[PDB]
């Protein structure tokens, strides 16, 4: 989509299964920017193989033409009960062994996944996102692991796509402080709203005695935002946001007056999202988040925004 | 403390008890940087009365002559630890119904707290710390809670220190972050770095499957720091630490030349942090953390600050 000034920014579907994609075609999605891939870890009793995982990143591959997708790994933690995953108590599972911390310790779940989308990325644009990254050592482990995976395909014969853009899930306060050191190490970020709203402002949005604490659009998250944002365009790279606030219309003309490169949203939101980005300024809406992110509060912040709207 | 090239910091004592006032005077602590406040909740079956919290304050007050004393409010949560609350069981405690939360929701203990804070204030210097802050609007809301129970207290006939400071506990990224807000409307930080560290990293530090994760020497936590540090400054206040990290050997000159103004540890700890102190450069010292700062991966930078020492 492009704003009234000629700034483009891609606006993209959110994908839970591949079902989905039907969705997304039918509500003009650019692109899918986030695929997970719980769906093939749950309700069955066993790791899924590299094989069926493959059938299902190939699948949404090709459904997408020419569009990217962006396939996030193994997004899950102990909170979830899937008992073959043998995943152990714990007193706080937000901020426990989950994610690609299961998958860094266990390398086989790392393993058929990440061979399972190389393999799929030759037969579409697939992009690969990791969630739950807080370090730079991280980003290097995986991408050696990513180019031993490739050395392994190559030995067998497989075909894959050997420029594959990677990209991290930037949901921690750690990934959002050292964004610029990971923009060096990476080919974009996408903002887990959702989850950066609860770890930054230290709640768990589910529980019913402080669930009004959760405001994605406290001033600390935006400008955590904003800094990835920027960290992105300093090393030449780019960032989205596949968290809710994407799709949340109310933050339309502040994320792109931040700069964010792409939206991505349930796919019943994008008609709604786009419209208001061909009807905005860019520049006018630069100016206005500016503003916003300077003030000191959620609600004098938000006010200033819903001004502006009117 | 003064460092080899005439800058000045305080070393003060941790302390949760009266009774840690003695060590703290027998290692030569400057001031009590961090009166935990929790004894008088635990181990009970029901709230400490304003009377009870006010013996145990006035008791430290006039223990540390005039020396000053910052009092943390109540930083705990969960029903383990207060069963006598009828806590509801939580998924993730350390981002739940805890410290400040439960005090603003149940306006008795805040009450209690701040009145026998105020009264014993007049016994000697006593500051007021609030722990798990996300917002001015929470600064502000407290503040107002202040004002009504120093009128009370007038109405009683009962003294209080009418300018008594108060400060904010940043442990959270949220603070953190809009630390140049917070630094116009409170007295001074102190930086609760084990906390700080759990949130930014997204790791329960008691977690044995992430312990590994958990690393006060990360550079977004440091970072984070330094933002907050360099926010007081900004606004003629002055940040502290009462976290581990201050009592630790290998951080005293890196943040020594982050610019903070006080560590406060256990009080064993502070004859070899003051000695540390007094023998280093503070100039030399910036120099270092500006570096250190700088780079990517926790290794490189402990690696950078351990050269530098050695
Ligand atoms: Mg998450
Ligand atoms: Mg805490």
């Amino acid at each position: 989509a492009i704003t009234l000034d000629g700034h483009q920014v891609e606006v993209c579907a959110n994908i839970g299964t591949p079902k989905d994609v039907e969705g997304a075609e039918r509500n003009g999605a650019e692109g899918v920017g986030l695929y997970r891939t719980e769906f093939l870890y749950m309700d069955r009793n066993s790791l899924p193989s590299e094989e069926e995982q493959f059938a299902a990143y190939k699948a949404v591959a090709e459904a997408c033409g020419s569009q990217a997708v962006i396939v996030r790994t193994l997004d899950i933690g102990g909170d979830k009960e899937l008992p073959y995953l043998d995943m152990p108590k714990e007193m706080n599972p937000f901020l426990g062994y989950r994610a690609i911390r299961i998958a860094m310790d266990r390398k086989e779940i790392l393993r058929d996944q990440l061979r399972a989308i190389l393999r799929a990325s030759a037969f579409g644009k697939l992009r690969i996102m990791f969630p739950m990254i807080i370090s730079v050592e991280e980003v290097r482990a995986l991408r050696k692991e990513i180019e031993i995976y490739k050395q392994e395909l190559r030995d067998e014969g497989k075909a894959f796509d050997e420029s594959i853009e990677i990209g991290v899930m930037v949901e921690t306060p750690a990934a959002a402080t050292i964004a610029r050191h990971l923009a060096k190490e990476v080919d974009f970020f996408s903002i887990g709203t959702n989850d950066l709203t609860q770890y930054t402002l230290a709640v768990d949005r589910m529980n019913e005695h402080v669930k009004e604490y959760y405001q994605p659009f406290h001033p600390s998250v935006l400008n955590l935002i904003k800094q990835v944002i920027d960290a992105s365009h300093a090393e030449g790279k780019w960032t989205g946001m596949c968290g809710e606030l994407a799709g949340d219309e109310r933050a339309t003309l502040l994320l792109l007056g931040m700069g964010l490169d792409e939206f991505s949203m349930s796919a019943i939101s994008i008609p709604r999202i786009k419209k208001i980005i061909r009807n905005t300024n860019f520049e006018d809406a630069k100016v206005l988040a500016e503003q916003a992110l300077a003030q000191p509060t959620t609600d004098e912040l938000m006010t200033l925004v819903n001004k502006f709207i009117e």
